[PDB]
């Protein structure tokens, strides 16, 4: 299959170089076996689907604005990372223009790329994603958040603070099973080894907890506010007494205490959206 | 029926209940005892044997497992049994205090006990299912050669021979439990928002957010052996762009009105490490920001 990668910088090139060990014929080309050309005007010519890694959103409308009438039949496929609002419109000017435009993230670093263990999230049109999907999984997994091109701006955001809130917990942890006492001084390494275990757990929790969200409804069953609050303050007491302090529990003890007091004990610790939101 | 391994449970509270159910249903000899009558309920139309006193519920299985409601309870029940309890298996998988299983750990070694300290990270109802984790701490030779019946309990695993670690244990995967929920909130409250690329349910997210979790993992078991050799080779996700990427999310949540302190916490940590001039280095390197 065809395919034109605009943008060879770290990631760019790493793009061009998947769809070259998947034999696909590929043409590239940077604003700095793969065909190279001098020209964005060439590159977009050569092939229906027109992959774009670059550094902004302006970037980008740098490089294509010239380019409206060449893309009218094209697929475009904007890996470039940015707002919500500059997917929505680059798709709005996409469409104007004649072109199927998926807006995608890739949830990895120019070494994932090529690696079928790693998510490429694409968001947009459908004709654009089913049509490419067999391309695209040679960068890597792809999966198809919808019709809106602004999702995949939105799900990368959301996903990496749920990272963060992983990795946070984790860190925490850690420096609670290495500090010294008993059942203490534990590596990092074997508390991983039991935590990653203990994450299929955590998975199910969020994959039960999600319809209480959806549904305003959050029925506490065996593990109520009550109850997280209760252990809360025993890991804020733990962690001050084996000197952790990473601000986690101090966060988590006053949430769930705004939603005790406001009377949600009896609730699951899905409640607790409503006082993150607004 | 019921020709399995003997093992008695000491305790019939709703989660002592659900273990004594589980033993039963794989089939051991269960004998079953608590501290006021009329809590066994069918327990012993499903097969097994209620008794009046903890001394007659110790000497009639080799294996005996502990879950009462606290360790003072647990220090109540087993000081009088001192001598009944030579040259048997005591898994206590009552919740409490790193120094409440190491002091009954040293009682049982007087004793002539064998001692494993555990915690169960379900509820009850969990118990028997799958996945399910308990874990343990303490006698190895107890933990081997008890293995098979705890089998019927969950998934078990051996912590080491540190009876206090299960209750470490516990607590710090409890915070990664939080931790990673309140992640989870986070993104839930800014995919549901309003706003372009927004109004997205909770679950369709947590349908993206637990395939991602395998990632995540991929992180945490990444960065686990920086923290053991001291060393935090930021690679290409050093604490520069974690930092900058924070700063969006900050922003990506002011602007949709999410609340939850995660991007205050995750900037200040990761400032606090670039300011020290660490900002090359991974995630690891954080460990000593809150050591
Ligand atoms: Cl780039
Ligand atoms: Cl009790």
């Amino acid at each position: 299959a065809k395919v034109t990668v605009l943008g060879l910088g770290p990631m760019g090139a790493a793009l061009a170089g998947a769809f070259l060990a998947a034999g696909h014929r590929t043409t590239v080309w940077n604003r700095t076996g793969a065909t190279e050309v001098a020209s964005a005007a060439e590159a977009v010519a050569a092939s229906p689907l027109v992959v774009v890694c670059l550094a902004t959103y302006e970037a980008v409308h740098e490089v294509l604005d010239p380019l409206a009438d060449e893309l009218a039949g094209r697929t475009v496929v904007n890996l470039t990372s940015g707002s919500p609002v500059h997917a929505r419109e680059t798709a709005n000017w996409a469409q104007q223009h004649g072109a199927e435009y998926l807006d995608g993230v890739i949830m990895t670093t120019p070494s994932g790329i090529g690696k079928p263990d790693y998510l490429l999230l694409y968001s947009g049109s459908q004709a654009a994603f089913d049509g490419s999907r067999g391309t695209l999984c040679a960068l890597g997994e792809p999966m198809n958040l919808g019709t809106d091109a602004a999702m995949a701006s939105v799900y990368d955001t959301a996903l990496l603070g749920l990272m963060w809130g992983t990795l946070t917990g984790w860190l925490h942890g850690v420096a609670l099973m290495g500090a010294d006492g008993p059942g203490g001084n534990v590596t990092a390494t074997a508390f991983t080894e039991v935590a990653n275990r203990w994450m299929k757990t955590v998975g199910v929790f969020m994959n039960t907890y999600a319809p209480h969200v959806d549904a305003g409804h959050y029925p506490g069953d065996e593990f109520t506010l009550h109850l997280h609050h209760r252990t809360m303050n025993i890991l804020a007491h733990a962690s001050e007494l084996r000197g952790v302090v990473s601000g986690l529990p101090e966060l988590l003890t006053e949430l769930t205490g705004r939603a005790i007091t406001a009377g949600h004990g009896n609730d699951s610790y899905a409640r607790l959206v409503e006082f993150i939101r607004k």
